[PDB]
């Protein structure tokens, strides 16, 4: 399994960002994924009742589109990766270097899907207000932020993470509850990730993934502390040229 050195050492944040959230008139299996979780996320966080004062996000890698709709209904975000090249990038956007990444297709789609009330600009000012705290984080310690001070969070985020994160079942499983750590009793839980899939390219490097089906990943929730409020499961892939995924599932889950 790719060890945590080899997302220090390879782990190409610019890259990434080019080969996955570059959003394309052309429909890219990409795109139409990042079609995909831009409305699960709109509908979990403007549609449905998820809303507090601090969200947690883990393995946010050097991406803003998982946040876009959640800076609506919290008033603090925290974002945190293990990479910090990848904070280092994620911090870029937050002070809007004119060498950031262009996020501004994503920011028009979600502008769109929220009934055009406000326009890029001001969608973009909303969450970059919203982001208080930009830290490292591991998901295999049982404090992933280690000593840093915070509130128990009213919601804990993680797209396309944990599958990179943990080699296993176990650590899987044991990575759920460690955020479980982070979050009050009856507080929700998102996680959007791929379904039976062995690994992802980001261009020529090979990085390894949970291979982990519906069954298992609803199994290893419930072992947590959680009880689980909806879960989807779309058969939408990744090219084949990237990944090995069947598809993708959403859920909302809550804290014991
Ligand atoms: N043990 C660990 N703890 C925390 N983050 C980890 C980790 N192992 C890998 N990661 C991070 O997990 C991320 C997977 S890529 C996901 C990026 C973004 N959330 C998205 O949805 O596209 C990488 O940024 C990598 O640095
Ligand atoms: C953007 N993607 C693509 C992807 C496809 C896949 F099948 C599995 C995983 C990923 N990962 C983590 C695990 C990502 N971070």
């Amino acid at each position: 399994f790719t060890s945590k050195d080899t997302y220090l050492s390879h782990f190409n944040p610019r890259d990434y960002l080019e080969k996955y959230y570059k959003f394309g008139s052309r429909h890219s299996a990409e795109s139409q994924i990042l079609k995909h979780l831009l409305k699960n996320l709109f509908k979990i966080f403007c549609l449905d009742g998820v809303k507090g004062d601090l969200l947690i996000d883990i393995g946010s890698g050097p991406t803003i589109y998982q946040l876009l709709s959640a800076c609506e209904s919290f008033k603090e975000i925290v974002v945190t990766d293990y990479s910090d090249q990848n904070l280092q990038e994620l911090e870029k956007w937050l002070k809007a270097a004119p060498a950031a990444f262009d996020w501004s297709p994503v920011v028009t789609y979600v502008c769109d899907l929220e009934g055009n009330r406000v326009k890029g600009p001001e969608k973009e000012e909303k969450l970059r207000q919203a982001v208080k705290q930009v830290l490292k984080c591991d998901v295999t310690q049982s404090q992933p932020l280690g000593a840093v001070p915070l509130p128990p969070a009213d919601c804990v985020l993680s797209t396309l993470c944990l599958d990179a994160a943990c080699p296993d079942l176990p650590t899987y499983c044991r990575a759920l509850r460690n955020l479980g750590s982070l979050l009050k009793p009856g507080g929700f839980l998102v996680i959007m990730d791929a379904l039976k899939s062995s690994y992802y390219m980001i261009g020529e490097q090979k990085f390894s993934s949970l291979p982990l089906g519906r069954e298992a990943v609803e199994a290893a929730v419930k072992e947590a502390g959680y009880t689980i409020e909806w879960f989807e499961v779309i058969s939408q892939s990744y090219s084949s040229t990237m990944a090995n995924n069947e598809g993708l599932f959403s859920l909302v889950a809550r804290k014991l």
